[PDB]
DNA sequence: ATTTTGACGCT
DNA sequence: AGCGTCAAA
């Protein structure tokens, strides 16, 4: 009752682009606008492989991890924009520079954690605060919604707009805005804000993205997805336990891999909702302390983690794999492709300490070897004391050469299917 | 023969 | 430290 947390302390907003390198090369291309395409990288295996993909192209069941040639077959007008390719490989700067874009421009608003390259957390409650100060009481205007869906509404006694429209005229019909520490006002004046921050994005970049608004990292992530693309969602509170009645436990944020799988056939449960009747010492005994907490507060919408304050990567890597026949068998071929892995992460490592005042000092190497499922067959690391490309492929060279099996110095076996230079431990400079 | 990436947890 | 999990385009 009055000691129950509601985890309502906090407004949250997650903010991710629109099917990002596909608007990232339709800015640049005007060709491509308002038309089904796609971006791939390589073009030789099967037409490339397709990593991003416009709601046009959607509409024809065009994927991600589709074969352009394959996904041809479903869209014969799909028009494609590959990749650009430096140093033999994909080389993704293009993108990482449009995060750049639209990440400072959402620091302008309030602190954000970059959560990956198209996305990152807002939070929101000083910047409402604030914004409820200026307001002083007045009613907040369904015109400052313009593409806001409120989760559940509308509700009670058969177009999309006119279903949003209902919707947010129910909610805001109903809102207490006297009332300063009412959770529902505040995420509405988040919901404000936000429109503000995507419509200062759009104009300062032309890319469109979507939102969700909630009280934690979780549920905005979730709101988000509800109404892509270009539309923001509120996902309140009260909403959840209808919300979550229905909805897949795997489509929650970290339960859509092993640990979802578990909690699944564990519990012999299907839904988010359904979580709630066990107690918390009853998921902790099968999931553990850590993930059982989560769990038990997270099924009736509370989380606590907190939106870092962190904008820019921790980490800078470059990969390439080689797949099938053309793993890398001498010893030639694996020093010569370090050497290009290693000349493209100095390049961006001498921007990023340009540009962000630090220095990387660790540096990963990890491969993997024919045969094996994992990600990565092995990790070591080396001290980063030069951004030298010559330097960092020698001594990943030295830190992976006993891994050769070969009685051969020229051959290397067993064959390599994936090389990766990661540089990590960043201190100011 | 998706590939090329990040962020963080476990021991 | 080195490995595993989960998530992005
Ligand atoms: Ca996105
Ligand atoms: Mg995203
Ligand atoms: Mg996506």
């Amino acid at each position: 009752g009055p000691h129950m947390a509601t985890g309502q302390d906090r407004v949250v907003a997650l903010v991710d682009m629109d099917c990002f390198f596909v608007q990232v090369e339709q800015r640049q291309n005007p060709h491509l606008r308002n038309k089904p395409c796609a971006v791939v990288q390589y073009k030789s295996w099967k037409g490339g492989g397709i990593i991003a993909v416009s709601y046009e192209a959607r509409a024809f069941g065009v994927t991600r991890s589709m074969w352009a040639d394959d996904a041809k077959k479903l869209c014969p007008d799909l028009l494609l924009a590959q990749v650009r390719e430096s140093r033999g490989k994909a080389n993704l700067t293009k993108y990482r520079e449009a995060s750049v874009e639209v990440m400072e421009i959402m620091s302008r608003f309030a602190v954000i954690e970059r959560a990956a390259i198209d996305e990152a957390y807002v939070d929101l409650t000083s910047a409402v605060q604030e914004r409820l100060q200026k307001l002083q009481g007045q009613p907040i205007s369904a015109d400052l919604l313009p593409s806001t869906y409120i989760e559940g509404l509308p509700q009670g006694p058969v177009q999309k707009e006119g279903m949003r429209k209902q919707g947010l005229f129910q909610w805001l019909d109903s809102l207490q805005i006297d009332n300063l520490t009412s959770p529902d006002l505040q995420l509405t004046v988040g919901a404000v804000i936000v429109e503000e921050m995507r419509a200062a994005i759009e104009r300062e970049t032309g890319f469109q993205c979507s939102a969700g608004i909630s009280h934690n990292k979780v549920l905005a992530k979730l709101a988000c997805g509800l109404n892509k693309p270009n539309r923001q969602t509120l996902v309140s509170h009260g909403s959840v336990p209808q919300l979550f009645s229905q909805m897949p436990i795997r489509k929650i944020r970290s339960l859509g891999g092993k640990l979802g799988a578990s909690v699944i056939e564990i519990l012999g449960i299907e839904y988010m909702g359904e979580l709630t009747q066990f107690t918390e010492s009853q998921l902790q005994s099968h999931f553990g302390e850590k993930n059982g907490s989560w769990l038990y507060a997270m099924c009736r919408g509370i989380e606590h983690d907190p939106v870092k304050p962190r904008q820019l990567p921790k980490t800078i890597g470059c990969s390439k794999n080689f797949p099938g026949k053309t793993a890398l068998a001498t010893r030639e071929q694996v020093q010569w492709w370090l050497l290009q892995l290693a000349q493209e992460l100095e390049e961006r490592l001498t921007k990023d300490r340009n540009d962000n005042d630090r220095v990387a000092t660790q540096l990963v190497v990890s491969i993997r070897v024919q045969g094996d499922k994992r990600l990565s067959s092995l990790r070591r690391c080396c001290a980063l004391t030069r951004y030298d490309a010559h330097k960092m492929s020698h001594d990943a060279f030295t830190v992976i050469k006993n891994c050769n099996t070969s009685g051969i110095q020229t051959e290397w076996s067993p064959p390599l299917t994936m090389l990766f230079l990661c540089a990590t431990k960043f201190s100011a400079s």
